DNA sequence: CGGGAGGCCCGCGGGCCGCCGC
DNA sequence: GCGGCGGCCCGCGGGCCTCCCG
């Protein structure tokens, strides 16, 4: 230190940032829909949302949500860019990754492996956001998480998961593992996972029970 | 689906954008310096960096680039407030809480159990946002690491890690572990991890290039 | 017995590498 | 023989719940 203490000196407010932030969420919400992938490939990083209009019985109510319009997303994702460990030298040019598509196209192949949902029932947005603004991914991410309550990223948790590989296979299958099986490395996770019956009560529960801040 | 498919209409660009996260990053750059870990506890969510003024050979540029200010952090960190998942299963009762302030002692208490590492080589800053603001947190501390690039987020990882815990049992040991033993846990990776070599080279060219 | 810090699980998804498709 | 994508590792730290202080 060197310096006497005092919280008030270390508070940051920016309401300017707080708008900033509500613009691009509101510009999320107004980008064209697609089937899920995309019927294209495309650069850059940025955040994705993932809407359900299928009948598979526990999510039947989204077929209704999601009747006339695409409102309520079933999870919010990102993909921040290569920016990665740095040190900006050679290291040469080969410019431009397509992680946020790859991401999605990865999130397609997840749910055409498992037996109760069809990817035809299943939509995407994403918004990109190039250079600086890329700083900003998380905290839309975060944003749309908070205004949206997603099931998959605040109730049935594990899709988001790649394979956890080799050095972790101790670990317990994922609640969205064990009702949506099967991607086949989830099969040999050996931890003591969820009993579906605690599942299903509790995405009973997310419809039944409101969220309404 | 939709009609079209049209790479431009899903661009957000906002340029003001530049001059808000300069201006956080600036406020963070001029808050108080404090030792590892400060001396009070507080209330708050937050981003913070750590520094080093010491003389750990391979560190050692450090205690010039920081010499006469505290300019290059080793490290930047973050806490959120308690249920960014949609938070627990509550009512209205209990609005406050210590993530900040905890997470930075955390990284204390392990600097302390090293054996190579003196704490009082180590300084922090600490920036808090509340509560409304908390969305901020994630996007300055990216900022940050994009910034200053510091040497434990970027080319000597694993500082950051919890306990991966009795799951995880058979996955490496980090970088940061393997040069500076010993945090008990990864005593308890059983994974074939870096040489100490190779992450020595590392280093070296962090501070040249 | 109560509140909060910390211990100890895993969600999410970054990065690298090998493999396949060219 | 090359580039891009998927497969297979673990980084970072969230969150629950324990237990540790009161």
């Amino acid at each position: 230190h060197n310096k006497k203490f005092d919280r008030s000196e270390h508070v940051y407010r920016n309401d300017s940032f707080l708008e900033l932030i509500k613009d691009a969420v509101r510009f999320f919400s107004g980008t064209p829909v697609h089937s899920l992938p995309p019927p294209e490939r495309f650069q850059g990083a940025g955040v994705y949302a993932l809407y359900y209009t299928g009948h598979y019985s526990l999510y039947d109510e989204y077929s209704r949500i999601n009747r006339k319009a695409y409102n309520l997303p079933i999870y919010v994702g990102k993909a921040v860019p290569a920016g990665w460990r740095q040190s900006r030298i050679s290291d040469h040019e080969t410019r431009a990754g397509s992680e946020l598509s790859n991401r999605i196209r990865e999130h397609g192949r997840n749910i055409a492996k498992t037996s109760n949902l069809d990817l035809c029932d299943f939509s995407c947005r994403f918004v990109i956001f190039e250079a600086t603004g890329s700083d900003m991914i998380s905290t839309v991410q975060a944003a749309l998480i908070k205004i949206y309550k997603p099931l998959w990223n605040t109730v049935v948790d594990g899709f988001g998961n790649h394979t956890p590989g080799a050095g972790r296979f101790a670990q317990a299958k994922s609640d969205w593992d064990v009702i949506h099986p099967g991607r086949e490395w989830a099969e040999k996770c050996t931890g003591v996972h969820s009993e579906p019956y605690f599942i299903e009560e509790r995405i009973k529960q997310y419809f039944s029970k409101s969220n309404f801040t």
